[PDB]
């Protein structure tokens, strides 16, 4: 009766991605809005009667700290507790906005900020440094990771950043506004780095790419020559990172609010932000940490390199 957006979140291990193999995200988000009570059974079967959107298709293993959807439902009262009480703990309704009819979420945000928490071992060279948990990023390899994710920035084209794209395919264009890497931290024995990029849009792949080819550099499976060859006419075999260390952290609504803003209604989930912090911490960073510790996750994927 009412068409909403959610601001939702979650950890994706375990699942299949967000859309359409394991169950998905929208699996448990479906079951959970039938058994409340916000759709009939029918709009859970037919995603269409409902008008349902999601802004990023995740991929498999991929978490998000600030997924946002749209759709219609029966606005009952106390509805963000009631769906989130049909939910594991892993995956959390933050925010819930009534909507114009018309809106479409996928169609009018603009660029997306992801992260990705890796093990510093991933920077590790593969003649001078120590390959397990025991290695500790240096200054001048943390130096040389940000010189080569830097020039990651602007626009290029990335179509040896996916899959089944030429060179010449304009759509293989893609805008990166910021790429760098954080300070790293250690939790438990074991020292890990966050790395951040904010683009325009992201083709299938990209980011896992570009976050495997400076792995490749830095380890010295590559030469750093590599990198600025990727983005010409030429084919560049790209290794791709796993995905368990990416995490969508913001869906950004900016240039919406501007050009749509003033039959259309600002979006913004600035009052929600502390608990988007706070399930990152809580759910989405201590499952990605406790796999690699435990399930080896990027060891496995660094072995082969
Ligand atoms: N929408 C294309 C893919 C973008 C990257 C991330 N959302 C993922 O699927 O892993």
């Amino acid at each position: 009766k009412r068409k909403i957006v959610l601001l939702m979140a979650y950890s994706g291990k375990g699942y299949h991605g967000m859309q359409r193999q394991f169950k998905t995200i929208e699996d448990d988000l479906v079951s959970a809005l039938v058994r409340s009570g916000c759709i009939p059974e029918n709009h859970g079967e037919d995603m269409r009667k409902m008008s349902f959107q999601r802004c990023a298709r995740t991929d498999k293993g991929v978490s998000a700290a600030g997924q946002v959807v749209s759709l219609k439902v029966w606005l009952i009262d106390d509805i963000l507790e009631k769906i989130n009480s049909h939910l594991p703990s892993h995956i959390r309704i933050l925010g819930l906005k009534r909507v114009t009819g018309g809106f479409n979420s996928k169609n009018r945000c603009d660029a997306r900020t992801y992260c990705y928490l890796l093990p510093t071992f991933a920077f590790a060279h593969k003649d001078r440094d120590v390959q397990d948990e025991t290695y500790r990023l240096s200054a001048e390899t943390l130096q040389q990771v940000n010189r080569l994710l830097a020039c990651y920035k602007g626009t290029h084209n990335f179509h040896n950043f996916t899959s089944q794209k030429g060179p010449q395919d304009p759509s293989a264009c893609r805008y990166i506004l910021e790429m760098y890497c954080e300070e790293p931290f250690v939790r438990e024995g074991l020292e890990f780095a966050v790395i951040r990029v904010k683009g325009q849009s992201f083709m299938m792949h990209q980011i896992r790419k570009m976050v495997g080819l400076v792995v490749a550099i830095v380890k010295g499976y590559a030469p750093e020559s590599v990198l600025e060859r990727s983005w010409g006419t030429e084919k560049v075999d790209v290794p791709k990172a796993p995905g368990l260390g990416l995490v969508l952290e913001r869906v950004h609504f900016e240039k919406y609010n501007q050009r749509f803003g003033n039959l259309h209604e600002p979006l913004d989930w600035a009052q929600e932000e502390g608990k988007v912090a706070a399930f990152k911490e809580e759910h989405i960073y201590p499952t990605i940490i406790g796999t690699e510790r435990d399930e080896r996750s990027m060891a496995q994927w660094l072995s082969t390199l």
